[PDB]
């Protein structure tokens, strides 16, 4: 949501750009070091993410436009996608975020053409 963008823009250094905010609002997100923190910020914010515990994938499932428990496959899917990307290796707090997120990219981007679970318990 716009306040959760306009805080998360403000909390992560160079993330209050002009230019990378027109990205973030078209759900736009380079991969590059201001916008892996703000990715992390926005996932810490919304509930989605956590540095220790991962990705939840049930708030995620309903971040998807669902109401409902979330598919077994997605679970399954997802839990796979995570635990290939060794995040607990990965000493960059932003970076791991960031890296974890983009096993939900295809999902993402699915629900917006179209308009817990933690990974690591
Ligand atoms: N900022
Ligand atoms: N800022
Ligand atoms: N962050
Ligand atoms: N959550
Ligand atoms: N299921
Ligand atoms: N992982
Ligand atoms: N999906
Ligand atoms: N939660």
């Amino acid at each position: 949501n716009e306040s959760v963008i306009e805080s998360c823009s403000n909390a992560v250094q160079g993330a209050a750009n002009d230019e990378l905010k027109v990205h973030y609002r078209a759900n736009e997100f380079p991969d590059d070091p201001v916008t892996h923190c703000f990715v992390r910020c926005i996932g810490l914010e919304l509930n989605l993410y956590d540095d220790k515990y991962g990705v939840d994938l049930q708030a995620n499932w309903e971040n998807l436009g669902n109401s409902d428990d979330a598919d077994e496959e997605f679970v399954a899917k997802h839990r796979a996608c995570l635990e290939a990307k060794n995040l607990e290796t990965i000493e960059d707090l932003c970076e791991r975020a960031y890296s974890a997120f983009q096993c939900l990219r295809e999902d993402y981007e699915m629900y917006q053409n179209n308009n817990e679970l933690w990974s690591h318990p």
